[PDB]
């Protein structure tokens, strides 16, 4: 596997890879255009998301938005994200239908080795994130690498989600825990 | 009641209401101008806040700032907010005199039904937030819908405030709890 | 001591001091240029960081970035910060070599008196932050005033660090606590 294929697969890779580096620049060019767009340039924002993402249909994302690659973000139907969300998509971020992200939600797939030498080596890795259908993620929440969230979940504002979340629950806290069953 | 009146009152409403939709666009036009203003355009920033907010006198808000409507934000005298605060003002956000928000404070009045069908219906609601006099809210804190904060409160950085806070206390944690009496 | 010298030393000072006020405007002018720079204006961004910081060699900082003064930020070699980090540098922020900040990391040295009258007086203060070598700070973490972080530390995403962190540990939670020894 190439560095790019390894990255997507959740294997150790080098981000300084030429191809990945070019990909990151392209994403940042699209995001710069998105984030400076005039309030009324709805149509442009829609075109940019279709150019950026791995899959999108209907999506509404309040500026600002940030991501690493774009092409590793796969959205189901009728997606909404409020102001200033971030998706570090080194591995796939798969989001189901009718998702709502509140302001400042961060979703991370990127990680580094815990060992300092390994970390400073230029080697890094990722773990994918999968989110089901009808998920509402409250403001300022953090979704960590390798997490799967089921269907019909509510993530409370400010929650830090470190482990999988099953269907039909509310989770809150840091580390998040189940606080209510639906 | 109209959808707008219901929204402000904390009843279920539809954000796709024509009037609310126009109101949101207007707020975003003002916020776009605010957030791109040159470092030295103090005077313009002052004019924009007087056009945006339900009430303001003396206020200093570091860009960026974000909100939903503007007109549901009511500030007492001598207000300060540091970089990149967010106020989702579907219901009134009432803030007393001499308040200080640190960077990245989020105040939410907006909420959704916990039930997925209800949530996907287009119906949503809010609960007002009221903050007293001489309140200091530390960086990255989250103030949730329906919370009242009393006078002379300190909210520690990163606190997630889920319940009312009485006068003359320090609160911290997620969910926040009292950590010191003044 | 002057208000400026007091500020840097972690003594009570008045931010409305003429010199400090001019310094803040200069920092904001540089940050405005940084944050609007085109995706490809790498060279400009490098020049701006060398003009802004108290010390920098090799540094890569994704826009946006925010700070108070600039000159109180001292970076060791091979520094990286991801999107939208904030450093309130009223006192020195000293960061060692090979540091990595994830998106939205906030580092605060600024603080206010807990007493409301003291706080509203215009008097404020700070406490320095020192971070060692080979530190990785996860996304959305908060580093509070007066904290020292040792070498080879991992700060988990969303951690709120309120006390010193010794060498060779992982810390997480709010308030952060040790969750693993390396």
């Amino acid at each position: 596997s190439t560095e790019k294929e390894k990255m997507i697969a959740g294997e150790l890779y080098r981000s300084a890879d030429e191809t990945l580096s070019r990909d990151r620049l392209r994403a940042r060019q699209l995001i710069h255009r998105y984030n400076h767009s005039l309030a009324e340039e709805h149509t442009l924002r829609q075109q940019i998301l279709a150019d950026l993402f791995g899959q999108v249909t209907e999506a509404y994302i309040e500026p600002t938005f940030r991501c690493d690659y774009g092409y590793n973000i796969f959205l189901g139907n009728n997606f909404f994200a409020n102001f200033d969300c971030v998706m570090l998509d080194v591995c796939p971020i798969r989001i189901g239908d009718n998702c709502m992200l509140a302001p400042g939600v961060h979703i991370y797939t990127a990680t580094h080795p815990i060992d300092p030498v390994a970390r400073n080596s230029g080697a890094e890795l990722g773990k994918p994130v999968t989110i089901g259908n009808n998920v509402w993620i409250g403001g300022r929440a953090v979704i960590n690498p390798g997490v799967t969230i089921g269907d019909n979940v509510v993530v409370a504002s400010g929650a830090v989600v470190t482990k999988d979340v099953p269907d039909n629950v509310v989770v809150g806290g840091n580390p998040a825990r189940i606080i209510k069953k639906l």
